C-alpha cells in the first residue's frame, strides 16, 4: 500500500532539493528519483492533477541546481598549468591531474544525468568556456616564465607552440569522459578556439615584426623566423591529429601561419638581395683606401647564416614557386646574391680616378669573399649550381693584381730595353749619351716617388696577399732596375750624382715594401 508515499514526495524533498547537490550528489540524485518516481506515477494515474504539477517543478528546481553545480565544480576546479610542469611535460613529449577524482566522478555523473534529463546541452557550453580559460591561460602563462627568467621571445614562442599540442591533447582525454559521444568533436573544437587564435595571433605579430625590420634593412630580427618556421612545419602533424574533427577553418589556421611565415621569409631574402644589388655606388660611402667594403662582409656574414638552415630556407624559397629541388633553389639564390655583390662592386670600384685602386679595391673584395667560401661550407652550396665558381674568383683576383701592376709600367718605361739605345758604347759617353741617361734616371726617381706617395694609403688587409704583392712587385722593379743602374750609372755622366742617382737597389725594394701600410 506504497501508492499513499507519492503524495508526501514534495514535502518530504523540498528541503534537500532546495539546499542544493554540492558535495552530496548521489544522495540528491535518490531524491531527485523519488520525485521523477512521484511524476511518472501521477501522469500515469492522475494526470492534470495538483500532486503532479506540484513533483514536475520540484524536479525543474532540482535540475537547475544540477545545472549550477555542474559549473560551479568545474569553475573551482579547473586550474592552469604551472610554467615548470608545462616545461616538462613537453621535454618529456608524452601521450596530467585536471580535477580531484572525486571531483570528475561528480561531473561524469552530472554530465550523463543532464544528457537523458535535461532539455538542453548548454552544461557543454559551460564545459568549453571553462576549459578554453584555463587553456588559453596556461599558454601564457608560459610565455610569460620565459620573459621572467631576443633568442627569448623565439624560444618562448617555440615551447607554447608545442605546450598547445600537449595540453589540445590533454584536453580532449578529458572532455571524451564527459561530453558525449556526439558533441564530443564540436564541444572540443570550441574548447580550443581562444587558446589557437592566441597562438596564431603571437605568430602573426612576429610575422609583423620581421616585415617592419627588413624596412628597416634589419635583417638579423628576421633570421629568427627561420626557426620558428622550422617548428611549425615539425608539428603540424601532431597539430593534424588533435584538430582532426575540427571545422576546416580550424584546422587551416597552423597552414595560414605556415604561409604567412613563409611568405615574410621570401621576402627577406629576397629584399636583401637586391638591397646588395642596389647598394649606393657614390664616393660617400667607398673607402679612400680601397679596402674591403662593409657591404661585402655583411652579403657574406648573411650568407653564413642562412647556412644554419638550408632545408628551411631552400623549402621556403620553394613554397613560392622534392629535397633536390629546394637545395638547387637556395644555392640558385646564393649565387644571385654573390653576382649582385660582385657586379655592384665593380660598379664601385668605377669610383676611384685611379685604376689601380680600382684594381685593388676588386682584388681585397674578391679575395675576402673567395677566402669565404673556403671558411664555411658555402662553396659545397654554390657548387650545386656554379661549378667552377672557386676557379673563377681566383683568375679574377690575379687579373686584378695584373691591372693594379700597370701603375708601375709609367716608371719602368723609363729605363726599360725599348728606351734604351741598341748598342752599349764606351768611347766616351757624349753630351746626348749623358742628356739621355739623366732624363731616364730623373724620370725613374720622378715616378717612382708620385706612385711610393700615392699608393702608401692603399689597403691591402689580407697580409699574406700583400706579401706576394709586393714580392712580385719588388722582382719586376729591382731587376730593372738594377739592370739600369749597372750599366748607367758606373759610367761618367754628370758632376752632379746625388743628382741623378738617388737609389740603391736595395732602397727602392724597400719603398715598394713599405707599401700597403698605413704607418
Amino acid at each position: 500500500d506504497h501508492v499513499i508515499s507519492y503524495y508526501h514526495v514534495a514535502s518530504d524533498t523540498e528541503k534537500i532539493i532546495r539546499e542544493g547537490p554540492t558535495g552530496r550528489l548521489e544522495e540528491y540524485l535518490g531524491s531527485m528519483a523519488k520525485i521523477q518516481k512521484a511524476v511518472e506515477y501521477f501522469q500515469d494515474n492522475s494526470p492534470d492533477s495538483p500532486e503532479l504539477n506540484k513533483v514536475k517543478l520540484l524536479f525543474e528546481r532540482g535540475k537547475e541546481s544540477l545545472e549550477s553545480e555542474f559549473r560551479s565544480l568545474m569553475t573551482r576546479h579547473s586550474k592552469v598549468v604551472s610554467p615548470v610542469l608545462l616545461l616538462d611535460l613537453i621535454s618529456a613529449d608524452d601521450e596530467l591531474e585536471h580535477l580531484p577524482e572525486s571531483v570528475l566522478r561528480d561531473v561524469v555523473r552530472i554530465s550523463r544525468w543532464l544528457v537523458e534529463y535535461g532539455r538542453n546541452q548548454d552544461f557543454m557550453n559551460v564545459y568549453y568556456q571553462i576549459r578554453s580559460s584555463q587553456l588559453d591561460r596556461s599558454i601564457k602563462g608560459l610565455k610569460e616564465h620565459f620573459r621572467k627568467s631576443l633568442d627569448v621571445e623565439t624560444d618562448a614562442y617555440i615551447h607554447c607552440v608545442s605546450a598547445f599540442v600537449k595540453l589540445a591533447q590533454s584536453e580532449y582525454r578529458l572532455l571524451m569522459e564527459i561530453i558525449p559521444e556526439h558533441h564530443q568533436k564540436k564541444t572540443f573544437d570550441s574548447l580550443i578556439q581562444d587558446a589557437l587564435d592566441g597562438l596564431m595571433l603571437e605568430g602573426e605579430n612576429i610575422v609583423s615584426a620581421a616585415r617592419k625590420a627588413i624596412i628597416r634593412h634589419d635583417f638579423s630580427t628576421v633570421l629568427t623566423v627561420f626557426p620558428i618556421l622550422r617548428h611549425l612545419k615539425q608539428t603540424k602533424p601532431e597539430f593534424d591529429q588533435v584538430l582532426q574533427g575540427t571545422a576546416a577553418s580550424t584546422k587551416n589556421k597552423l597552414p595560414g601561419l605556415i604561409t604567412s611565415m613563409e611568405t615574410i621569409g621570401a621576402k627577406a631574402l629576397e629584399d636583401f638581395a637586391d638591397n646588395i644589388k642596389n647598394d649606393p655606388d657614390k664616393e660617400y660611402n667607398m673607402p679612400k683606401d680601397g679596402t674591403v667594403h662593409e657591404l661585402t662582409s655583411n652579403a657574406i656574414l648573411f650568407l653564413q647564416q642562412l647556412l644554419d638552415f638550408q632545408e628551411t630556407a631552400g623549402a621556403m624559397l620553394a613554397s613560392q614557386e622534392s629535397s633536390e629541388f629546394s637545395k638547387r633553389l637556395l644555392s640558385t639564390y646564393i649565387c644571385k646574391v654573390l653576382g649582385n655583390l660582385q657586379l655592384n662592386l665593380l660598379s664601385k670600384s668605377k669610383v676611384y680616378e685611379d685604376p689601380a685602386l680600382s684594381a685593388i679595391f676588386l682584388h681585397n673584395n674578391y679575395n675576402y669573399i673567395l677566402k669565404s667560401l673556403e671558411k664555411s661550407e658555402l662553396i659545397q652550396l654554390v657548387a650545386v649550381t656554379q661549378k667552377t665558381a672557386e676557379r673563377s674568383y681566383r683568375e679574377h683576383i690575379e687579373q686584378q693584381i695584373q691591372t693594379y701592376q700597370r701603375s708601375w709600367l709609367k716608371v719602368t718605361d723609363y729605363i726599360a730595353e725599348k728606351n734604351l739605345p741598341v748598342f752599349q758604347p764606351g768611347v766616351k759617353l757624349r753630351d746626348k749619351e749623358r742628356q739621355m741617361i739623366k732624363e731616364r734616371f730623373k724620370g725613374f726617381n720622378d715616378g717612382l716617388e708620385e706612385l711610393c706617395k700615392i699608393q702608401k694609403v692603399w689597403a691591402i688587409p689580407d697580409t699574406e696577399q700583400r706579401d706576394k704583392i709586393r714580392q712580385a712587385q719588388k722582382d719586376i722593379v729591382k731587376e730593372t732596375y738594377g739592370a739600369f743602374l749597372h750599366r748607367y750609372g758606373s759610367v761618367p755622366f754628370t758632376k752632379n750624382p746625388e743628382k741623378y742617382i738617388k737609389y740603391r737597389v736595395e732602397q727602392v725594394g724597400d719603398m715598394i715594401d713599405r707599401l700597403f701600410d698605413t704607418s
